[PDB]
């Protein structure tokens, strides 16, 4: 098989899978999903990927959530890089190829500092 997931998240924490070509559904629903997550939050339809022998494109997500790699958004077509850290809302996860290692924690990103305003 061509890439391997890892789940770094919710009741998938720690789980590992192999995935080969085509289209890749992650959610909630077995009914739609081919990788079915269980967390708070996830839905039905959560994720969808293509993959391919070259890599891991993004393609849809669930209202409500927007995907990020390293903290940065990312729109539909995109081509993800490994083991850059990917989020969609709860689920985070990570993948790369066969004959590379998973780091044990997810990997953290540097984001920049956020403004904020007193009330009063």
């Amino acid at each position: 098989m061509a890439w391997k997931i890892r789940f770094y998240s919710g009741l998938n924490q720690g789980a590992e899978v192999s995935l080969g070509e085509g289209r890749v559904a992650l959610g909630s629903d077995p009914l739609q999903a081919d990788l079915v997550l269980l967390d708070e939050g996830i839905a039905a339809v959560h994720l969808v990927l293509e993959v391919d022998a070259q890599g891991v494109r993004l393609l849809e997500w669930a209202e409500g959530c927007e995907p990020r790699q390293d903290g940065q958004a990312q729109v539909a077509g995109a081509i993800l890089q490994a083991l850059a850290g990917q989020t969609c809302g709860p689920l985070r996860w990570t993948f790369c190829d066969p004959q590379r290692s998973f780091p044990e924690r997810f990997p953290e990103a540097e984001v920049q500092t956020a403004p904020v305003r007193r009330k009063s």
